[PDB]
C-alpha cells in the first residue's frame, strides 16, 4: 500500500517521490500519466513512466492513436499499466506553453473521479508550464476519490505543503 504521504484532506496525499519508482514499489491499481493529446511519451513525466516500460507504453498508445485519434484536451484514455500499475490513466492537462485555458485543468482532474485510488502527478504542472501550487488547488478542490500525489522536485514540495 502507499507509504510516508502527507494527508492534505479527506482524499488527497502527498509526497516527494519521483512518480515512475513510487509505481515501481506500490504497483497501484491506477497510474495517471499526464499525456498529450498525441500520446506522444517524450519528456516529463511521460517520458520516465514510458521509458520504465521500455516502451511498451509507446507501442500501446501508438495503436490507440491510430484506431481513435487524439484525445481531447481535459479528456483521458485507460491503457494498460505495462510493469507498473494494473492501469494506467492518461489525463491530457492543458499545456500554458501552447496558450491552451487553464480553465480545462479542471476538467482534466475530473477524470480522477472514474477511479477510487490513484497515484498522480500535479496535472499541468513541470513541462507543461502551469503553477504547480495552483494545480494542487485545483486537484483538492475537483477530485472526490483518493489520489496520491507524487511531486519529484524537494524545493516545490516542501513549497507546496508549506503554502496549502
Ligand atoms: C520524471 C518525473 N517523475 C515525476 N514524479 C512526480 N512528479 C513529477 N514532476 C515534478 O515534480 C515537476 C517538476 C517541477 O514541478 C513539477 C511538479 C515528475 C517528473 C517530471
Amino acid at each position: 500500500s502507499f507509504s510516508g504521504y502527507l494527508k492534505l484532506t479527506d482524499n488527497v496525499y502527498i509526497k516527494n517521490a519521483d512518480i515512475v519508482e513510487e509505481a515501481k514499489k506500490v504497483k497501484p491499481t491506477v497510474v495517471v500519466n499526464a499525456a498529450n493529446v498525441y500520446l506522444k511519451h517524450g519528456g516529463g513525466v511521460a517520458g520516465a513512466l514510458n521509458k520504465a516500460t521500455n516502451n511498451a507504453m509507446q507501442v500501446e498508445s501508438d495503436d490507440y492513436i491510430a484506431t481513435n485519434g487524439p484525445l481531447k484536451v481535459g479528456g483521458s484514455c485507460v491503457l494498460s499499466g505495462h510493469n507498473l500499475a494494473k492501469h494506467c490513466l492518461h489525463v491530457v492537462g492543458p499545456n500554458v506553453n501552447k496558450g491552451e485555458d487553464i480553465q480545462l485543468l479542471k476538467s482534466a482532474y475530473e477524470n480522477f473521479n472514474q477511479h477510487e485510488v490513484l497515484l498522480a502527478p500535479l496535472l499541468s504542472a513541470g513541462i507543461f508550464g502551469a503553477d504547480p501550487i495552483h494545480s494542487l488547488r485545483v486537484c483538492v478542490d475537483t477530485v472526490r476519490t483518493n489520489v496520491y500525489l507524487a511531486v519529484f522536485d524537494k524545493n516545490l514540495y516542501d513549497k507546496l505543503v508549506s503554502s496549502f
